[PDB]
């Protein structure tokens, strides 16, 4: 079950390249596919959505290109994109 801190540990070497600079690093792609891979079913991965969409709240400009490309190259894509503006909870399947 996603809490928030597990989600906040792959967010802190992520926030480097979140916020522009050098990545996606090695340590950021490990804990990505961590918390994706931790939530197979919808529940988990709403919870984790939730800290995510809110963590990325606190980017100055953040960056959606950015953002999509973290995943992209780390060879771990979603069904859905990232953004304050983004609703997991209206992920079918």
């Amino acid at each position: 079950a996603i809490s928030c801190g597990a989600v906040t540990s792959d967010l802190s070497p992520c926030l480097t390249y979140l916020t522009g600079g050098p990545g996606p690093s090695p340590q950021c792609c490990g804990g990505v596919k961590k918390l994706l891979a931790a939530a197979n079913t919808t529940p988990d991965r709403q919870a984790a959505c939730n800290c995510l969409k809110s963590a990325a709240g606190s980017i100055t400009k953040l960056n959606t290109n950015n953002a999509a490309a973290l995943p992209g190259k780390c060879g771990v894509n979603i069904p859905y994109k990232i953004s304050t503006t983004t609703n997991c909870n209206t992920v079918k399947f």
